[PDB]
């Protein structure tokens, strides 16, 4: 019920015409069509259609539902065809690299983020997932230009993070009239409205932008409350996500139980265009000068926590930790993260930051291969594959179709890239390692060091062929200061950092950033592994499937029965305090709510030194409480995390 | 409790500084300040402060509430100061014309529309009331550019009429995705949202745009329903006004009880860029070609009437009558009217049409001066004053501050102007003429002929000094075809049209259009006369004042008492079927609901031949019914009215 020969499938796709309209609607690009036809034999015979049986029933139905291209609502592309198309879309004329990417992706070593999977090798190749946008100016012209931009971006795949620190707060003065300003909320309501009007890619799910405000902005209280399902209606913005861009001085005032001061950006200019001490200097001076409204820090705090407890938002991202520890610091002051709090990239009115994403599948490197029946981890294959994905994401930068000029400007200047991971929890389980074990802690550090090292090396090789990126000179990287150096730490040492730093100083790197582990929400589901780097949330998930690693074990112990089936549904996928189940299994299959959030922050802190950018650290709290949240926020803060919190997931 | 010397008042205004902010906020322009100081003696001694006692208690409190400039919430300008400032803002260095305009305005011969009163002689002189905007393109870029434009326009005084015939309808195809379009409504919802976010001038009342669609657009049914207070919520747009831009062919299909066909503009291009026969030719061809959805004309009809009955909207404006009979026809096809259905001016993506407005006060020309105690009408003073206002509106064009480039382009090319009137009903009453009398019918024709003639002559003189307007060549006017010629009628003849046409053909006119009688909602209330050209809606209005002409008469007849007071409140200001009241009085003070709508359309049809543009014809129906509305719509249509209906006012 789908044509088999690949080039025949391309033919159809490429020759498509929309019957309702009589318009030719080719779904393959010219340049990719040509490549395919010019190499039809090599390409056709390289595919291995058994590999379609690598996908779980749920894995495949995800692919089927919205990934594999359709001709008149009918799926016309086999999973292998999707992959082959992707590999071509990325690799163009370089058939060898294409062919390499094909095998590895089909073998499920890694995958590319959804935009790539959707649009690679199609005429409008928009393979980018992230856009961080700057509010252009505190004017009606600036506001509507940015609005126009978000709409144009939203037309295609990819989420937006938008920062709005420069917008005049409620009641602020306006030259030329006696009218006074209305603040962020009415304006937020405009963005929200545009988010709902512009389809993403052309389908069901709404626009969703994330909004970045620094907690001193005079409209903060309402801003943080944007997602509440009560109060009024016209004070909310229920399709957007508030994200706090928090400076240390705030955390400090909260801790010391002191005061916080709210400014309108026009009474207190420059607050967001600096960080660390210069910021505190400037902020304290403005406070002295009575340009704002002072209140007790802990009153803002307490509000911030109420919102997180109810909505899981705002997210928290530490402005200082982000700017102090960015390889982009030479470009200027970074003003926001993105929609999923993983990207940390400079943006300006004329530079909208972009990022391409792929995820290495960590389980694929477990080989129970030595002799007996221990497993090891093949960190050599991890390095190799990590290098390939680096090269891929880099190719994507050039072949990408940018939705707006400020995106193309930004990407061609700095070439940031984003690697991350899926199936950490799987690797751990397969390796008989409890998520909170000293062994798992070692493995985390190790996996991440090796990806960072790999991608930095592969990027170094690139710089050697195509020159460093335009803005390499002046970077921490160009001075020998890599990610972990900015954490005042020594790398674990599994790889040779001296030689790499040596080369990097000599030849540069092609990419300003490389690592930003992301949520993997849908691309982990295709491959059949757990979300990114978080532990399982349940052993039962939901049409209800028992954890295959758990299940396997329950059988070998001849204890899997009806009570064991139904207990898992009762106890929502938890095996703790369950009568006939060994301590080994109990430790290994703790749900995420059963692991200390201190351990999570620890391992997050551990891998963070090999992360160029940030990672989407979700927090999970079972029995939620002000004080409990407070110690999780501050704990992470002091660890020097960038993304202190993505969602607060609860119940 | 307000400084008296005028130049002192300017001084304060001009020297103002906003204390909260420490910013200098001058409220007079540089060039006007200089003029004032350079002529302080002439200017100070020309004012006559008794004239402040020309204003009724309600008249003055309107002026006080939002017209006279304030210094720290405290009124600092006397009505005479407002006027003097206006006359200067219009007339600049020409002190004689300034001084002329001052006397006439203070004497209440005429006034300028509210934007003028608000901003003349201030630093951001935006004295324009009307903007007709073109939807830039059926793209997300075009949509958001227009949105940006409406916002920038809304920043200052003046209402918008926006036409959207070129936007792709629900479910229409989009190249580049499998997504399908969502039609006008979601997009309308975006405009609506911007209308509420951008304050007008800087105060309370919401943005309000009027939206112009041709009834064949495939989204018509929902479009016409935009103002209903039920159904759903997300299908409505309750801060905008739908206006039908109706072609004859529709009226015809409705009458002949035939079919109507709905097209998306992309399946049926060019429909709005033509009119009359070429349109019917093109439309019928598209129908034959099955590019649309056909339904029974009378089903659309019946829906259109349900909406008017409930919401008083959509307005009706006949596209063909507008284009066939416009002096702007040489410019291209006019695609919309404005917010109050009086302006009929060409617009394009790069030309947003503008208009300045003043209203002659018709009562001021009644002089009971011959000998005995008949009154006459001084049509010679009407001609004179009408000429002055022409010159004024023309000066305003040059001294105006345009909110966007497409407005400045449009106005400097064609220089349209807009005269109208207030206190028709007053003139009639003062002259002992029932609104529906053959005498009142004669006076209407007469008043309007004389304003048209006057303004055309005064504009001719201008063309002689400053050249014709850029696009005069090719105009009906340049061929000797004036307004009434396009109605295939001969003018009443009270003035010498041969000589004027002769001169116009020779020298041109400065303005492409001159006459567009408007609602006068607030500027008739300042002067203390009834709205524009409509009859009184009540003799009692509302803190309740009895019609002074009625009241006067009731006293001289010694019949005004308690029963007469309270009867008027009971019968909502109607004197019909009331026991001790002469037939003379009953005929003279019919409320508007007591006058045949056929008579209204007649007199509207009568003055329409001296109207360059259109006029805001409100319809009043007491006992509303499908068939009754139907005969009022068709009656007006056949009379060749442009604005068939502004609001349907009911109850
Ligand atoms: N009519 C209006 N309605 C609502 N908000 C407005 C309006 N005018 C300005 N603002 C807000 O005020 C800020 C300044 O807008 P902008 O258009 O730059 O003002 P401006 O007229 O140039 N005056 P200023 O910026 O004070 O010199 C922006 O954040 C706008 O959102
Ligand atoms: N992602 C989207 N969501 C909602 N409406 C859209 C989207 N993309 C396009 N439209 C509508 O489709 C029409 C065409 O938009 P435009 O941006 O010109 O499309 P395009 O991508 O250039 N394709 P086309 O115009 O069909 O050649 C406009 O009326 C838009 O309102
Ligand atoms: O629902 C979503 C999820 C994600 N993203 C974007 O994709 C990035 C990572 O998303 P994720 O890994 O969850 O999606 P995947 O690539 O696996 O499909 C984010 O930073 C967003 O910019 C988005 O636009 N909508
Ligand atoms: O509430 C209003 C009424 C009017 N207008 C604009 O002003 C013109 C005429 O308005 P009107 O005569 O009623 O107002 P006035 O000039 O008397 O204050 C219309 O065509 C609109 O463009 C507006 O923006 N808001
Ligand atoms: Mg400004
Ligand atoms: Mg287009």
């Amino acid at each position: 019920q789908t044509t088999k020969q690949f080039s025949k499938v391309v033919e159809d796709l490429y020759r498509y015409v929309n019957a309702a309209t009589g318009k030719p609607a080719p779904m393959i690009s010219d340049d990719v069509y040509n490549i395919v036809m010019e190499n039809k034999d090599k390409l056709n015979s390289a595919i291995v259609y058994d590999r379609d049986f690598q996908y779980s029933y749920f894995g495949f139905k995800t692919l089927e539902r919205s990934y594999l291209l359709r001709i008149n609502g009918q799926v016309a592309e086999r999973p292998q065809h999707l992959i082959m198309r992707v590999a071509l879309g990325i690799h163009g004329r370089d058939i060898e690299a294409a062919l390499e990417t094909y095998n590895l992706m089909s073998l499920k070593y890694f995958t590319h983020a959804s935009p790539t999977l959707f649009n690679a090798g199609t005429p409008k190749p928009q393979m980018s997932s992230c856009f961080l946008v700057a509010m252009k100016e505190d004017s009606i012209e600036g506001i509507y230009d940015t609005l126009k931009e978000c709409a144009l971006i939203s037309k295609t795949a990819g989420g937006i993070g938008l920062h709005i620190h420069n917008i005049r707060s409620t009641g602020s003065y306006i030259a030329g009239t006696n009218g006074t300003s209305n603040g962020l909320i009415p304006m937020i309501r405009v963005f929200n409205n545009t988010a709902r009007y512009v389809d993403q890619g052309g389908n069901k799910r709404p626009g969703a932008f994330a909004l970045y405000l620094e907690p001193w902005h005079a409209d903060i209280f309402d801003f943080i409350d944007i997602r509440k399902n009560h109060g009024k209606e016209e004070i909310r913005a229920r399709d957007l996500f508030p994200a706090l861009w928090i400076p240390d001085l705030f955390m400090k005032r909260v801790e010391e139980n002191g005061t916080w001061t709210l400014f309108s950006p026009t009474s207190a200019p420059g607050l967001s265009d600096c960080y660390g001490d210069e910021f505190e200097a400037l902020y304290t001076r403005y406070e002295k000068e009575g340009r704002g409204k002072t209140i007790k820090a802990q009153k803002l705090w307490y509000s911030i926590l109420e919102a997180q407890t109810e909505t899981g938002t705002p997210f928290v991202v530490y402005k200082d930790a982000c700017n102090r520890k960015s390889n982009q610091k030479n470009l200027g002051v970074i003003k926001s993260s993105n929609l999923c709090c993983e990207i940390v990239e400079y943006s300006a009115p004329d530079e909208t930051a972009v990022c391409n994403l792929a995820s290495v599948a960590l389980p694929a490197f477990i080989e129970t291969s030595e002799d007996g029946k221990t497993s090891t981890y093949n960190f050599k294959k991890l390095h190799e594959i990590a290098k390939v994905v680096t090269r891929n994401l880099n190719r994507v930068i050039d072949r990408n179709y940018y939705p707006v000029e400020e995106a193309r400007k930004s990407n061609m200047r700095h070439r940031p890239i984003a690697l991350g991971v899926q199936g950490l929890a799987d690797t751990f389980m397969l390796l008989r390692l409890p998520f909170d074990s000293e062994e798992a802690r070692l493995l985390n550090i190790q996996i991440f060091e090796t990806i960072y090292h790999a991608s930095m090396e592969a990027s170094c090789e690139l710089a050697q062929k195509d020159g460093p990126y335009e803005t390499f000179q002046g970077s921490p990287a160009s001075q020998g200061i890599l990610q972990f150096d900015m954490w005042d730490q020594k790398p674990y040492g599994m790889w040779d950092w001296d030689t790499l730093r040596k080369d990097i100083m000599k030849h540069g790197v092609r990419n300003s950033l490389t690592m930003a582990p992301m949520p993997t929400a849908s691309t982990s589901q295709i491959l059949g592994y757990n979300e990114c780097f978080e532990p399982v949330t349940s052993n039962m998930y939901s049409f209800q499937v028992v954890n295959p690693y758990l299940l396997r074990d329950l059988v070998d112990l001849g204890i899997w029965d009806e009570g064991m089936k139904q207990y898992l549904i009762t106890q929502n996928g938890s095996i703790q305090g369950l009568p006939n189940v060994p301590q080994e299994l109990k430790d290994l299959y703790k749900t995420v709510w059963e692991i200390s959030q201190k351990t999570i922050i620890n391992m997050a802190a551990d891998r963070s030194v090999y992360i160029d950018q940030s990672h989407s650290l979700n927090l999970f709290l079972r029995a939620p409480t002000m004080g409990k949240l407070t110690s999780m926020h501050f704990y992470g803060w002091k660890k020097g995390l960038k993304t202190g919190m993505y969602y607060l997931r609860t119940q």
